[PDB]
């Protein structure tokens, strides 16, 4: 009936390929990262270098050993790599000159490809290669600051990801040979309020699916048929979310939609007539029976933030100021 709960002011969380080992990153700057075996979580290594709070935190393919990506408000992203249990850090990408606000490694088929965004207003890719052939790709993508770029799944000219920035908009980027970057291929303007996350659905279907949520307590879902149509734009529910949505992701398969905000529980949302959206599930010392608060002013960040990830092995992490690891994994089976 009352709860004593700790510190828990876990920003993300990231289950790896197999569903062995979870990351988490909060505000008060740390890294931690647990043993998953079963329901219980096994603290086995906190990781430090961050000089302010972390965002977001995000595995590379097991292809590639075990790299983990950090990304912080300090500017900076880093990378991490275990080599015979001993976890050090191998990597430092400061091109930024302000907050970071996500990372994402691109899908296998492209390599140890991340992708950053930034309060800076641009987003870099560096394909970062052991043995050295490593340079960045920096682009302008939303003068204002960038909140979140996601990429979109595999099928060079190919590779494909979507951005949400602090000027309400949604951007879709497409590599150029030619260019030898990233090109701006669409723009859309569905929201009237900074755009806290974008994702893109792995679903391999007919339409491309695209959730873009935002500060205007709204969802938007994002189709396109052809490869090089237009882009149709459609609100998850015809009214608006009682509050904020932070986060949008989408199952490796089911194209089901997991949202972080707006009612006080992750709805999942599937859709099963021709364009409609319905709910498919749902999920739910301080006693309730420092700097983070400035920080998240700027940041824009509020107390009902929390965040909800898929991943793969049908898995759902959700945040839970209960656990001993502060977040709570339950399978989920979507068809």
């Amino acid at each position: 009936v009352i709860a004593n709960a700790h510190n828990e002011l876990i920003h993300d969380a990231v289950l790896d390929y197999y569903g062995k080992r979870l990351a988490t990153c909060s505000s008060d700057k740390t890294i931690k990262i647990f043993e998953v075996e079963g329901e219980t979580h096994k603290l086995i290594d906190t990781l430090t270098g961050h000089e302010g709070p972390v965002w977001r935190v995000d595995w590379a393919h097991p292809k590639f050993g075990t790299i983990l990506a950090s990304c912080s408000y300090d500017g900076k992203v880093l990378i991490w790599k275990e080599e015979n249990g001993r976890w050090s850090q191998i990597a430092v990408h400061a091109v930024h000159s302000a907050s970071v606000n996500s990372v994402q490694w691109a899908p296998h088929e492209y390599g140890p490809l991340l992708l950053v965004a930034s309060s800076d207003g641009k987003v870099s890719v560096v394909e970062f290669k052991e043995n050295g052939t490593t340079s960045p790709i920096i682009i302008d993508a939303h003068a204002i600051g960038v909140n979140s770029a996601s990429w979109a799944p595999a099928t060079k000219e190919s590779r494909k990801f979507v951005t949400g920035g602090a000027d309400n908009l949604v951007k879709i980027w497409k590599y150029n040979s030619d260019a030898q970057t990233y090109v701006l291929e669409s723009t859309l303007e569905g929201h009237s309020d900074w755009v806290r996350d974008v994702a893109w659905s792995p679903t391999v279907l007919l339409r491309s699916y695209l959730a873009s949520v935002s500060q205007d307590r709204t969802c938007i879902i994002w189709t396109q048929d052809n490869e090089q149509g237009p882009w149709k734009k459609t609100l998850l529910k015809e009214e608006k979310f009682p509050d904020v949505l932070w986060r949008a992701s989408w199952s490796l398969s089911g194209n089901v939609l997991a949202l972080s905000g707006g009612d006080n529980k992750v709805t999942l949302w599937k859709e099963n007539l021709e364009g409609k959206w319905e709910p498919a599930g749902e999920v739910h010392d301080g006693p309730c029976q420092d700097n983070a608060k400035l920080i998240m002013k700027e940041r824009r960040f509020t107390a009902s933030y929390t965040f909800a990830k898929f991943s793969t092995g049908s898995m759902l992490l959700t945040k839970d100021i209960v656990g001993k690891s502060g977040v709570s994994i339950k399978r989920l089976p979507t068809e």
